[PDB]
Formats: C-alpha cells, sequence, structure tokens
C-alpha cells in the first residue's frame, strides 16, 4: 500500500540513492520507511575533514507539509547544534518548503557544519570559541572527529 508520506519518501530515498551528495549515504530501515538513518563525511579541507557522522532522520504521516526530525547520533561541538544532537537548523523550522527533499536536508547539514551561522548559538560554548579563537574551536573540532570514528 501507499499512503501520501510513503509514496513521498519512496521518491525520496531512489533520488537520493541515484544522484548522491559526495559524502552523504542515507537509508530507512527495512522495517521502517518512516525511520531513517545516514552519515556524513566531514567535508575535504575544512577542520572537518574525514569525520564520519551518524543521523537519524524521523519522518511523520504529514511529510512532506511537516519537515522529518533531525539529530546527530554522534557527539558533536558546534555554534548551530544543541547538547542532544538536535540541529537549529533554518530549514528544518521555520524555513521549511515541501519542496525540500531528503538529499537537501543532508545537503545543508553537511554545509552547515564548516560554516555556522553565530547568531543562533545551540551550544553556547562552542558558539564564543568559534568566534573569539579559531584555534581552540579547531582543536575542539578534530576531537569529536576522531570519537566519531569509534
Amino acid at each position: 500500500m501507499s499512503t501520501p508520506a510513503r509514496k513521498r519518501l519512496m521518491r525520496d530515498f531512489k533520488r537520493l540513492q541515484q544522484d548522491p551528495p559526495a559524502g552523504i549515504s542515507g537509508a530507512p530501515q527495512d522495517n521502517n520507511i518512516m525511520l531513517w538513518n545516514a552519515v556524513i563525511f566531514g567535508p575535504d579541507d575544512t577542520p572537518w575533514d574525514g569525520g564520519t557522522f551518524k543521523l537519524s532522520l524521523q519522518f511523520s504521516e504529514d511529510y512532506p507539509n511537516k519537515p522529518p526530525t533531525v539529530r546527530f547520533v554522534s557527539r558533536m561541538f558546534h555554534p548551530n547544534i544543541y547538547a542532544d544532537g538536535s540541529i537549529c537548523l533554518d530549514i528544518l523550522q521555520n524555513q521549511w518548503s515541501p519542496i525540500y527533499d531528503v538529499a537537501a536536508i543532508l545537503t545543508s547539514i553537511q554545509s552547515l557544519l564548516c560554516d555556522p551561522n553565530p547568531n543562533s548559538p545551540a551550544n553556547s560554548e562552542a558558539a564564543r570559541m568559534y568566534s573569539e579563537s579559531k584555534r581552540e574551536y579547531n582543536r575542539r573540532v578534530r576531537d569529536v572527529v576522531e570519537q566519531s570514528w569509534t
């Protein structure tokens, strides 16, 4: 059978698969099309380089009118990511549009890593560090990068 969210989520799955964004992979559990997992590589030539970050996307029966609940499974340290893994991101809360697909969601999160919005302090310690001395920030980014490997 095919519900409108289900029908959408199946199209979203195929398009992520045929034209995948570099360093991004994603998939639903064979047992639940509504719960997904994904992995994002810290892009090349950024202090995030080499990291393998895990994520969970939870969808509802009202997708795509309502955006998925995205969260980091692996520990992070970034100005726009809360202590629980949730992401203070534009298109995921106040600027969501049904046009955006799963692939577009992940793309934006990857780009967000190396380009934080200081005017959205989800992690206040990380925010200050990013703008004061980038030397201590890069050191701290390196850490979550090394522990994501484990």
